[PDB]
């Protein structure tokens, strides 16, 4: 099962990469961006529920997840995988030739992630590069109309925010993986808290989130930015500190739940900047 509404919280990071790429784009292009995200998230969320099924049945927390219960088939699931992948490839095609060209690599990143925990620890990075690929996509989505070569469109990407956003989610996924230290151990699943314990995860979490705020800041001087953007940059940097704060005070659910401010702050920041 997949809930489409959630994708709202992923859109801002795409438009960020489209703006911080000084190239222009149309309302049409902007809709295709959203579509591509919706597809990508659809496919990801779908395939996630599949690849983790065998172990989602064993874990107590995920015993309530769909298709563990049997609320949906693998068919219905694989249908959304195909569907999402398509409405991504579709939107990627109506955009640019580079967007389309890079589609499979971006989709690959999204679909390989659920296996990261089976190969190595720090799947949290893998998870974050997925959100990095969104802003990356947002960039290429703009630097194909209009653009010339691959060098340019790669030069078009604001890699600070790519890495910043990646380290941000890698950080709270690390905090989120504390509750599964026990289950991920024994069952041979890779986690950084399963490798270092809670105190040690919090640490690596803090290191990530530190470097995140560093980049969010460095992006101001670098990519110029302005008042509203700098205000937003500060607010997101502010939130990232509470999720750390609340997490070091145990109290991790509200810490995790807090991260929804960052999309909203960014999204609102863009909307106000346009006006």
């Amino acid at each position: 099962l997949v809930r489409i509404e959630h994708t709202i919280f992923s859109l801002p990071f795409a438009y960020v990469g489209a703006l911080l790429s000084r190239y222009p784009f149309t309302l049409a292009d902007a809709i295709l961006m959203a579509a591509a995200v919706v597809g990508l998230r659809m496919a990801g969320m779908a395939y996630n529920n599949i690849a983790d099924l065998d172990i989602d049945r064993l874990n107590p927390r995920t015993a309530k997840r769909p298709l563990v219960v049997g609320a949906v088939s693998l068919r219905e699931a694989w249908a959304l995988v195909a569907a999402g992948s398509a409405i991504y490839f579709a939107s990627a095609a109506l955009l640019n030739t580079y967007a389309l060209l890079l589609s499979p690599l971006v989709l690959a990143i999204a679909l390989t992630y659920p296996h990261a925990k089976r190969l190595h620890p720090l799947p949290h990075l893998h998870l974050g590069i997925v959100l990095g690929s969104v802003v990356f996509g947002g960039a290429v989505a703009a630097s194909g109309d209009e653009a010339s070569s691959l060098g340019e469109v790669l030069r078009s990407v604001p890699w600070l925010y790519v890495a910043a956003v990646s380290l941000w989610v890698a950080g709270f996924d690390t905090i989120y993986s504390i509750m599964d230290i026990d289950f991920d151990r024994s069952h041979g699943l890779g986690s950084i808290p399963a490798l270092l314990g809670p105190k040690g995860a919090l640490a690596a979490s803090l290191a990530m989130h530190a470097a995140a705020v560093a980049l969010f800041i460095a992006g101001v001087e670098a990519y110029g930015l302005g008042a509203i953007a700098t205000v937003s940059t500060a607010l997101t940097a502010l939130v990232i500190i509470l999720v750390q704060a609340m997490a070091w005070l145990g109290r991790v659910k509200e810490s995790f739940n807090l991260n929804l401010a960052v999309p909203i702050i960014i999204g609102a920041g863009i909307i106000v900047d346009m006006l």
